[PDB]
């Protein structure tokens, strides 16, 4: 109905786990023909990941896998091995994330499928980059949250360093490596050639480090922890009210005035020179909160939250994931998505972020059961008749889904 | 030297904070020049967030604010829109993240830039979308964080609900902005029409809680705390040992075997069927754990991650944010760089995470100091002589920095 701009984009997806998953779910949301190549054993790493499950599966798989086709074949058979560059000399997109030296030894390489298809967008995301001495090291998304910093300023202030609720580094990297494959293709209408991408988990998660690695890098200046609060714009924190937290977030010198004239009702905080900027309401933090703090026991956390609002001081409350999805612009702007698997029957998504106008009517596939597809995508793209399909069946070099 | 993929690509940014800045920051670190509007009263907010500074100026404003080039202007002026609309005509992008209403009463909204050019990509970031009923209603990333369910499963099992250290959905809503530019320019090479992009940062952050979203979704599971634990892999998590702590992750099962029969020297844990797959150590997580967080105790966290790195089980260290730039691949890849400001010296950032090859040996602009580059724009893309200039300045249109 509305064309999505990666219509006839063709993806050729090695990836497992999540980073490259959702870098190819993305690509797959711009409007992209993804052919998810699984191993017959298992497949994806996060099949196995059965607790919790949805109807027996995995509800991990489910969250990154929207939109693919998925052909179960064995990489290491001769036979898996000339499907897979039967398909790379079709496809214009390849990802990667598996352990040093695997694509090597399987010959799917860049520079085995760049003499197949020279136009190949090929991107690799690996834990550490494809050079330096830690090339060889492994990616997992719970080490690079310890080692990249990220720990070490989130938590409580005297607490033990704490890592995210989710893989936030993955999704990051895979974030970077869509925006650089449709970077890549966006040269190629012009070049008419592909590139190599090396994407590193450990550097994406150092770009999120933002102004605390900045004002490291500049200045010297020795991070710190600073709980719910923020270490540059102040107040901007959690405050505890006689029944419980909610969140404060004053941007902008006009709403700290607000604040203090119109609702918390201490008027000398606005006038002082020390709270005035928001520079020198960092600098006199200290004598600042604790006035405030006290100020908010005593009334409920309702009371200040609708003063918030009236008097437009940006206020929020700490919702749980179930209340989250309750939240009236989630059933306005139907940012949850329900989806028909064959054989899960509906399954329930958050939709695609990219805000393009063409994915609010979009239909998606729903995440694909190991080997649905495998049929469909040999033959569709690879025009292999019924008898080649059985007889790839009876060798185990392919798997298909039966009910 | 090296084409990067979006040269002569132009972008009109009238964005500011964080999540728009650092839209077009990648935008340029991919090749495009950059027309940063900034208002003459101090300019993009995060200039006036000057805890802490180098030299005197936000470091906070340095980490999203590479390869730009300011121009500062009074945009309520007759001149400022005057300007803001020829310098649409030349653009291909244009970026806002202003409170809801304001491109609309200083006419440059979406509809007004498109009479003057129907071919530009005009991308909106907002707090919670463009359509609905929170659409007038701010959006911060701590308030994001809070109800977007981040919080409530972030933090100790028993502690309260936590932050990230860093914003965290800001970034991502940049990053996913960047992905919506890139995917209309690349359409935009064949309909030729630019097309307008609502990006929700509160849509962006329901996208990341992955794993643990799908759960609720499908099957109704209640999300949990677990600290630094997983919810879904086990051993996945931190450990401690005799002198602190130190963070295990085993994705498969040979690992698992490998730890218990080669490191830590419990067999027997690999033996049992309970533990011997990754969904079985899930469900029985609570007979797992305890038995080999006492075996840690009895070593070193150096004794621990050297068997860990000759027995191949991926493992890792809490580092602070100075030690991660300290780290191997920091210094062999040149992560860390360094760029050449007129006015504060050198300035050091995290490079740009995309992975082309371009980008390695490309020359990046450093952070603009506010209207450094006033002149250089206007004469340069509008065209405009030395008198003209003079004429702005006296009239307060436009200021130049000053050294």
């Amino acid at each position: 109905h509305h064309a999505l701009p990666l219509a006839g984009i063709k993806v050729l997806d090695l990836s497992r786990v999540l980073a490259g998953p959702w870098a190819t779910m993305s690509l797959a949301d711009m409007g992209a023909e993804v052919w998810k190549i699984e191993n017959i054993q298992g497949g994806d790493d996060t099949r196995a990941w059965s607790v919790p499950n949805y109807k027996g599966a995995s509800t991990y798989f489910l969250c990154a896998n929207r939109g693919k086709k998925s052909l179960a074949l064995d990489l290491k058979s001769r036979e898996g091995l000339e499907i897979i560059h039967e398909l790379a000399k079709q496809a214009d997109v390849v990802v990667e994330n598996f352990r040093s030296g695997t694509v090597e030894r399987l010959k799917i390489d860049y520079e085995s499928l760049k003499a197949l298809n020279p136009g190949i967008v090929y991107c690799s995301i690996s834990g550490y980059g494809q050079t330096g001495p830690e090339a060889q090291r492994p990616g997992y998304d719970f080490v690079v949250q310890a080692e990249s910093g990220l720990m070490s300023i989130t938590g409580q202030i005297d607490g033990e360093p704490t890592r995210i609720g989710v893989a936030m580094t993955d999704i990051v990297a895979g974030m970077v490596a869509t925006q650089s494959v449709l970077a890549a293709l966006y040269q190629r209408k012009t070049t008419g050639l592909g590139q190599y991408i090396d994407v590193s988990l450990y550097e994406c998660a150092l770009n999120t480090l933002i102004n605390v690695g900045s004002a490291h890098l500049n200045g010297g200046h020795v991070p710190a922890r600073f709980g719910n609060a923020h270490p540059t714009v102040v107040p901007y924190q959690i405050f505890e009210c006689s029944d419980g937290a909610f969140a404060l977030a004053v941007g902008n010198d006009r709403q700290f005035a607000i604040l203090c004239e119109r609702i918390i009702d201490l008027p000398e905080l606005a006038a002082d020179e020390r709270f005035k900027t928001a520079s020198g309401r960092a600098l006199n933090r200290a004598a600042l909160i604790p006035p405030m703090a006290e100020r908010f026991r005593t009334n409920t956390r309702q009371h200040w939250m609708s003063a918030c609002l009236k008097m437009g001081v940006p206020a929020g409350q700490v919702k749980t994931v179930p209340e989250a999805f309750e939240s009236p612009n989630v059933k306005a702007r139907q940012v949850v998505q329900k989806l028909e698997s064959a054989h899960l029957g509906p399954i329930s998504l958050v939709r695609p972020a990219q805000g393009l106008k063409a994915q609010e009517n979009a239909a998606y596939k729903a995440p694909p059961m190991l080997g649905e597809d495998s049929a469909s995508v040999l033959g569709d793209v690879l025009g292999l008749d019924g008898n080649k399909l059985a007889d790839l069946i009876a060798a185990g070099v392919i798997y298909q889904y039966q009910p």
